[PDB]
């Protein structure tokens, strides 16, 4: 419907640039008639998740690289895609006329867009704050009385949550994560640094901090909104580290179980709010599979468990078989979850490259390895920031795949944010991850799933520089003659008859 208005500012790729009058936007989403397929293409030369259609055909000759759909091997359901509503990211919303906010808004969550289904929302202040605050920093309110959403709840990210919930006509799943108590729960008395709960699990400490989490459920269902899943803390290692710079608290794993066990999960499922999932961890991968050996092997904690969520930093190095892969093979029903990933945060690097091919291979190499490794879901962390990188109170800026800039009501959107909707707007809530057999060894990344309505999905990266010749065969429809060409990524698309 709209085309990418490019911009280069000396990196490897363009953004597309978008403002109060112009923002790219697909028609509403159609698929091709049956023996038809449909390509969405983005490539670092400019092309910005571009539609092509060709012919299913019957028959395939030749010796080139084949990948055959496994339609009937099947792996994991997928709960969906999306991004954190920090008080960073709403910050520079509003700060955008409310052309240019409704659409940066249509672009992560409407069907013009990229169709979005999750938004992560923090439990109070993070980094990605101005402001350093709680719910409840009355002291010893043990009771929590004088527990209260303050504006940055109900001014700023709610009624965003509202507009993105309107512009949505696919179901959005909310996850909340605390990163810090208030400092008369902690043993540092402070929001940063190395400090805990003061006490033990099942304890008054323990049990005001649980209740927390059920008065935050509370307040924010009198704003008309239910979550789906809340973690047990954000990255809980972070607050054993001494010097740490921003909110956090710190618990050992098996601290983690016990205050799961004797406090969280009772007091959540004793609550109206019991349906709502918990997540374990919320935390980087090499922590894995140690910390779900520690707390799922105690029946007490794991009958409260619904899942684990990690997290990836992109910028970073780390095993994925040792960790994702031996931690499925031990707990093989407790499903996996991305809750947030970002890239820019080495201090050496640039925090915001605009127009980055690499930080988009970045991010799709990423969802693509935890597809293949059973996670159901992935979580952008902050959905716009500005060219720094921020707000942030302690500078701590990395990149987004939206950049806001307000001397020009102007937002950019990142290659990240084309590599990340060539998944979320192609794979509705409960697709399935199906098989996909390589015919030989070849440079391309690749993830097939299956639609709730049978229809097939596939996503090619292409990080090589080489353009690549392949087919897809469909066992029951036949084959897709097709190219990848070098830094391109693919979405495949096309109805199933038997
Ligand atoms: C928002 O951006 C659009 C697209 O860049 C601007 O419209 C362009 O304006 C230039 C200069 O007049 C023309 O050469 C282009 O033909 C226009 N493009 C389109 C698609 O209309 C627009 O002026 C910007 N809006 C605001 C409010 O700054
Ligand atoms: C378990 O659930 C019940 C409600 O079904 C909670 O009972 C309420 O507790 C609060 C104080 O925590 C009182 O102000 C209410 O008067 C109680 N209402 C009823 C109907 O009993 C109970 O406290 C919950 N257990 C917890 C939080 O540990
Ligand atoms: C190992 N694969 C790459 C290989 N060239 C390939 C491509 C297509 C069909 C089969 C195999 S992969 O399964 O696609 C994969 C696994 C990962 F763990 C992370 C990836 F990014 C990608
Ligand atoms: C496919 O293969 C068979 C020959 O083996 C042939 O009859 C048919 O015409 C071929 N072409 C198409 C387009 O089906
Ligand atoms: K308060
Ligand atoms: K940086």
């Amino acid at each position: 419907a709209r085309p990418c208005i490019p911009k280069s500012f000396g990196y490897s790729s363009v953004v597309c640039v978008c403002n109060a009058t112009y923002c790219d936007s697909f028609d509403p989403p159609t698929f091709p008639a049956l023996g038809t397929f449909s390509r969405y293409e983005s490539t670092r030369s400019g092309r910005r998740m571009e539609l092509s259609m060709g012919p299913i055909q019957a028959n395939h000759t030749g010796t080139g690289l084949l990948l055959t759909l496994q339609p009937e091997q099947k792996f994991q359901k997928v709960k969906g895609f999306g991004g954190a509503m920090t008080d960073a990211a709403a910050l520079n919303i509003l700060a955008l006329s409310p052309p240019a906010q409704n659409l940066l808004l249509k672009s992560y969550f409407s069907e013009e867009g990229i169709g979005y289904n999750i938004i992560r929302v923090p439990m109070a202040s993070c980094d990605f704050s101005i402001r350093t605050y709680t719910y409840a920093d009355t002291p010893d309110d043990f009771q929590l009385h004088n527990f209260s959403l303050p504006e940055e709840d109900t001014k700023l990210k709610i009624p965003l949550i509202h507009r993105a919930l309107q512009l949505a006509q696919r179901p959005v799943s909310l996850l909340a994560s605390p990163w810090t108590s208030p400092t008369w729960l902690k043993t540092n008395g402070a929001v940063n640094g190395k400090g805990s709960l003061k006490g033990q699990p099942g304890d008054i400490y323990h049990q005001t901090w649980a209740r927390y989490f059920v008065k935050f459920l509370d307040a924010y269902a009198e704003h008309k909104l239910q979550f789906w899943a809340v973690t047990a803390e954000n990255e809980p290692s972070a607050g054993l580290l001494s010097g740490y710079p921003f909110q956090c608290l710190g618990f050992t794993p098996e601290h983690q179980r016990d205050f799961i066990a004797r406090d969280l999960g009772p007091t959540l499922a004793n609550s109206t709010h019991h349906n709502v999932r918990l997540l374990m961890l919320d935390d980087q991968r090499l922590l894995l599979p140690h910390w779900a050996k520690v707390v799922l092997t105690d029946p007490e904690a794991a009958k409260y468990v619904h899942g684990i969520a990690v997290h990836w930093y992109l910028d970073f190095l780390a095993p994925a078989k040792a960790t994702l892969g031996e931690t499925h093979r031990l707990f093989p029903n407790t499903m996996l979850f991305a809750s947030e990933a970002c890239v820019g945060s080495k201090f050496w690097e640039q925090s915001v490259r605009l127009g980055s091919w690499d930080r988009g291979m970045q991010y799709s190499h990423s969802i693509i390895t935890n597809l293949l490794y059973h996670v159901v879901g992935w979580t952008d962390w902050n959905l716009a920031l500005n060219p720094e990188g921020g707000p942030n109170w302690v500078r701590n800026f990395v990149d987004s795949p939206i950049i806001v800039d307000i001397t020009k009501d102007t937002f950019y959107k990142q290659p990240m944010f084309y590599h990340l909707g060539h998944f979320s707007k192609f794979i509705p809530e409960g697709s399935q991850r199906v098989g996909l057999v390589a015919s030989q060894k070849n440079d391309l990344d690749a993830v097939a799933l299956m639609h709730p309505d049978g229809s097939a999905v596939v996503v090619v990266l292409n990080r090589s520089s080489k353009d690549v010749p392949l087919t897809i065969k469909d066992p029951a429809v036949g084959f897709l003659e097709t190219i990848s060409p070098g830094y391109s990524i693919h979405t495949y698309l096309w109805r199933r008859q038997h």
